[PDB]
């Protein structure tokens, strides 16, 4: 349809108040003081909300150029989110302060281009200083620190993460799931399960806990369906020779092939168990594949050109016990060799190396940790609905938080490790001034966030700025018990990569937001 | 529906002001100093270019006869976007100036038929002074200038866009696509390789890459689709005689046979390969073709009067290696005489000849420089999607002006060959005084770049465009430095072909454009 | 729905009304010094035009009454267009004046019925006047000339259609096609063509130009689908034996039966391609009986009662060369007897005079030409899509004028040939008062041509009409040179066609359109 354009001032004016607006949203959930902020949802009641991304995500304005500048700036938080999964809300900050002091500087009659440049090389500049500043994150007292920094202070969820951390080990997957109770909930599964139960109910031989409990049995292992018993005679006869309980992991198993199953269980000849393959695809093939490695054990196939009728005690895997549930199934200490656990786990390491997708990523991390390792989950308790919401993110947080941490490392937080990285950057020189302009441009923008924080404390942010400024190393304010001091001491920490990050976006974005000339968008 | 029709100079008028509208909505992005134009999509974030095609094209006014004169207006820019690739917003600026004048001369009570005759007239004698003026492009260092200028000024696109032909050579395409990381890399493959994997898992030898890789096999070529291996065991037999390994290029295999072929190999008899056949339909059997004279073998058909079962090793071709991947499958240093890959090039560049389209121009390259040459892939870093973008766009813009300048040639740029070309048209004249007029005002909108350029960069175009004028040979003014010299020696380049491509379509639409009489449109 | 009645006046001023916002839109289109007009297309881009029918076509008003009086009007020029081709704003320009004058009468208080008798009396002297005026026309010079003229003075279009009018003969057909260089280009066909090509890819054996050539090939015609090879065998086995090659011609033929051809071309046995029969229907048969009669052989149908088995050498025609391409069928030199030809062609033509549609009848010319003679393309090149189609149209305008040129004879143009008519008929007289007075409008009616043009101009109509009244013969005025002179010296020629049907279109309108009284229709 038809079109409107605005040139110069008023498109650059019009896009500065939608990117004021949102960030005015945005940016009061910074720190230790800031408070929440309800989010109207159509299906349900109100959702209250401290994350910047999610208070982004819905701001929307009526304008259509203020619109433009609120959809383009909503960009930074996203981008933040998705790669870090912390520190939104500094890199909006970051970018309001970029966008508002580029703006202000063009107006004064300088070339955009020069200025972005000048940013540029600025940002790159200030992120080989932080590389720099980094320090290693490995005891669990840091990471402790971390997940309490992360979690708004919160000394518990801190704890429950590092305590998880450490069961599950260096390699592991750690999941939050809400719970039922009132308190946080923490459960580390050892071994390999996965969520495939009993086809016959009459398998039980302890209904005490309604469990199929074996000991030391065989495992085997077939890709094809079972129709008829015809193929499962020869096993089961040189099994009853030896008298280990049997365990079968088909596809599917019909009713009158489990019917003789169950029924030499009752007449105390043989001791079997039957359940399900995990996975569809390919995905069934590849953890029918990672079982018989784990338990020393080997496939069965037609797709390969072997027979099940040719199956020897050779082709069945053997583990220590296994249980089984109404909904889980699990097989621990498997007799499996560890070279060819390690082959496996190299191959799925480079496999993953080479994904770029997140829900693969994610399915072959489960894998290796089940594999070799360790998966936890951890319950969060709340007794409405809406703290429990709120607390799950905040899980989720602490949670991305600490990996990033552990991945990379850890600076001073409160906003003082940027501060120390402008500082030392007070040299550096473009070709032109516009570039000089620039470079002081993103360094005066690189205060934004101690500032912001001190202001949401309530403070004079100007003088404590200037005093922290006036120190050197760690020194810094803690807004909580609004006092100076070191700030590894007092356990205030902040992940190298998040920083990082958001910094970067809110750099890139800001860059190409100066540079505009005109606008075009749909009539009103 | 009912009409509204308008008679002379109020038609006129309004056909000025749409063309202004739209040429001063496209004008703020010409030369090193332009600045950026935001886009506004509903479906997803807006878009920020500074293309003048991409700006054009969605321009829309609400009047209808403004909107007709921006519709006449945005033919320009597209067909001076899709013949050369680069030099719209030049061509747009080119037909709002002639169109400026030639309305002037209209109201002056002049001809506007003989005015369109000497605008013709002066654009050929134009395009012939520009071809005589033009200079040969061939070593790396012009290449790596022109696409230094053509990306604004970015050395580094340059620089890979240069080395990247460099190592393609004179046959060979050149793509681009969205990268992961933050640095710009390039990635060049030789050889022939076609994205079509293995067809069992089992087939790996070498599960450290997830590949498998052959040494010296046997190709076989099959049109039929393979579901019984009956066929297949003359050929089986021949080559587990023979010692060399097998590959099998098949529209399709079935579990049957691909059972009996996995069996066999892990048996550790013969060492085999199933992949399927690249392509549908007739270019599938052109590219098989392609592969069967690239390897020295012959293609086994139904159609053509030969059965699998009797092919012999004389069928089958050879190669150094072959390397499969999960995706991709590569042959490399083939066995096919010289002669036989160059008579087939020869044809498949005459059905080249014969394209009537750019689709099957693109694939038919793309099959050219698979058959004799390489294939080279650029992949753009971003940290954000509109950076990203944008990047993409001006990498794309600079491979169209180098692969322009390798075609023709290269002249003097900043706008000063068309100032050359002008100076040098003083003494043409015409069979009347419209026509004379019509020269002149050719002539006089020459200038436009120029004046546009020195506009955008903040200075007068007047003064600058007088001291131009007043030099000799290649003497111009260099927007980025400020400053006036040789500019071959700075290094400010633009092929022949985009600016004679840009006159050519500007003039044929303005003098169209200027002879209009009256305008009939839908009443609003 | 409701109806709105106006009686009298306010319907004749209504009706008058929209005539003239028709006429007004669409004579500022007349004469050398005419200009265009743009048309509001609602999908693609406006269309640049000069044609009085496509102007005329658009053109519709809001108010009831005029809109009633324009689309009244607008039949003239269909009619027009649709009868000769050309000379469609003279029909407009002509109408609009008898309608003018007529309804000045009406007021003045005539009997509008006796005007309308004097008007056709008036009409039909004039006819019989331009046929005694009229001249031949056979010169390639008088052609060329006729060419300029309706091509808005254009040498190089002229020039084309007289050579390919030259080449092609006097029973030919010409058309004309997009093309894609700068320049018009004429492509001529000679021989026989037929859309049709080679129906496998494998009969190829000239790779240099992707295409068949057979050397004084036999030619089988078969009616029948070709699907069993059983039937093929006596015929190629007696063509085998000859050592000529054969080419086969049928409705379709399954892959089955090319598949031993396609082996007998490889091991060189017989050389023979088979293509399908161009056409379907009756046409199918007749044009393939057509082709028998070029070769000199039999067709074998079934329907006669001939079966292919006793097929022999005899039935086989025999040409020069055969090619055949992807798209495209030739027979060169084709060996026939003279004598059938002629016949063949009589009875076409005969047929011809017996066609009752325009959709018809070209095919006929088609087949004609295809039979004796050839047919040729003209390619109209253009930078730009507005510039082709106008060229295009220019191109076509053209041709139908050389045509009717051709096929009735030239008059002097300019307007000059209806006033020496109606100079003729200055004592015309009819039965009453009022006829004489529709006579009288009528004659003075038929001098607004060369006034309008004049007007276009930019000089008085009234001296420059006196002027060229107050000679004799062929004298009138050049508008392009702006000087009186003889018309035919100067190479401006009109048909005698066109203009007698613009006249004779107009006086049938006007004179219906001249005696209303009340007008009906819906309510606004
Ligand atoms: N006690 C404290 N004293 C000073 N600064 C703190 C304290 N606790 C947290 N901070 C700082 O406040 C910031 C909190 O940011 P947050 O509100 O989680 O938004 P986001 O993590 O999305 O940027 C952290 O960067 C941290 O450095
Ligand atoms: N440093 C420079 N000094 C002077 N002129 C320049 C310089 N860089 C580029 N130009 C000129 O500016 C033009 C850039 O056009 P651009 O904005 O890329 O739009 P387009 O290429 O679509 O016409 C080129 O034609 C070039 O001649
Ligand atoms: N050089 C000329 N001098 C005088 N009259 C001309 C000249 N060229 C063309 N004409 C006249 O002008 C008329 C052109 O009509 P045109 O605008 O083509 O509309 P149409 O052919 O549809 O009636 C012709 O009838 C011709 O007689
Ligand atoms: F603002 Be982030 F989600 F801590
Ligand atoms: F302005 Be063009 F796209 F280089
Ligand atoms: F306007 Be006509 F068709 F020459
Ligand atoms: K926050
Ligand atoms: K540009
Ligand atoms: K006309
Ligand atoms: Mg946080
Ligand atoms: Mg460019
Ligand atoms: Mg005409």
């Amino acid at each position: 349809a038809a079109k409107d354009v605005k040139f110069g001032n008023d498109a650059r004016v019009k896009m500065l108040r939608g990117v004021n607006v949102l960030a005015d949203a945005v940016k009061v959930t910074l720190g230790p003081k800031g408070r929440n902020v309800v989010l109207d949802k159509s299906f349900g009641a109100p959702t209250i909300t401290k994350d910047g991304v999610s208070v982004a995500r819905e701001i929307e304005l009526e304008d259509k150029f203020e619109n433009m500048g609120a959809q383009m700036v909503k960009e930074v938080a996203s981008k933040a989110n998705d790669a870090a999964g912390d520190g939104t809300t500094t890199a909006t900050v970051l970018a309001q302060a970029i966008i508002t002091e580029g703006l202000k500087a063009v107006a004064a009659g300088m070339n955009p281009m020069d200025l972005k440049r000048g940013i540029d090389k600025a940002v790159t500049a200030a992120v080989e200083e932080l590389k720099a500043l980094s320090v290693p994150c490995s005891d669990s007292k840091a990471i402790a620190q971390v997940g309490t920094i992360s979690a708004n202070s919160d000394e518990t969820v801190g704890k429950l993460i590092a305590e998880a951390m450490d069961k599950v080990g260096k390699e592991g997957v750690i999941t939050v799931e809400d719970g039922t109770g009132l308190q946080d909930e923490l459960d580390v599964v050892e071994g390999m399960q996965f969520d495939r139960g009993y086809l016959s109910p009459y398998f039980i031989n302890k209904p005490e806990t309604g469990a199929v409990e074996l000991e030391s049995p065989f495992i085997l292992l077939a890709d094809k369906k079972i129709s008829n018993i015809r193929e499962m005679l020869p096993v089961l006869e040189a099994v009853a020779k030896a008298g280990k309980p049997l365990l079968i992991i088909a596809e599917d198993v019909e009713g009158e092939a489990l019917a003789t199953l169950v029924v030499n269980t009752m007449r105390g000849i043989v001791k079997v168990a039957a359940v399900k393959a995990p996975g569809f695809g390919d995905r069934r093939k590849a953890m029918l594949q990672d079982i018989a490695t784990l338990t020393g054990g080997t496939v069965i196939s037609e797709e390969i050109g072997m027979e099940l009728e040719k199956a020897t005690l050779e082709d069945l895997g053997q583990a220590k016990r296994v249980v089984i549930n109404k909904d889980t199934t699990t097989i621990i200490d498997g007799v499996g060799e560890e070279a060819a656990i390690q082959g496996r786990v190299a191959q799925i390491r480079q496999q993953i190396e080479e994904a770029t997708s997140d829900y693969d990523r994610e399915k072959l991390q489960e894998r290796v940790a089940k594999l070799a390792g360790g998966v936890a989950v951890i319950k969060v308790g709340a007794a409405t609905e809406v703290e429990m919401k709120e607390k799950k993110a905040r899980v989720e947080d602490a949670l991305h938080a600490t990996r990033a941490a552990v991945e990379e490392g850890v600076v001073a937080g409160g906003g003082v490790a940027l501060i120390r990285v402008a500082s030392k950057l007070a040299d550096l020189r473009g070709q032109n001034e516009d570039q000089n302009v620039g470079i002081k441009v993103a360094l005066r923008a690189m205060e934004a966030p101690l500032r912001q924080i001190v202001l949401n404390c309530g403070e004079e942010p100007s003088v404590v700025a200037n005093t922290v400024k006036g120190g050197d190393g760690n020194y810094g304010y803690n807004a909580a018990t609004e006092e100076y001091g070191n700030m590894i001491d007092m356990g205030i920490l902040d992940p190298t990569k998040v920083t990082r990050s958001a910094l970067q976006y809110a750099a890139s974005v800001a860059g190409l937001m100066i540079t505009t000339e005109c606008m075009v968008t749909d009539l009103p």
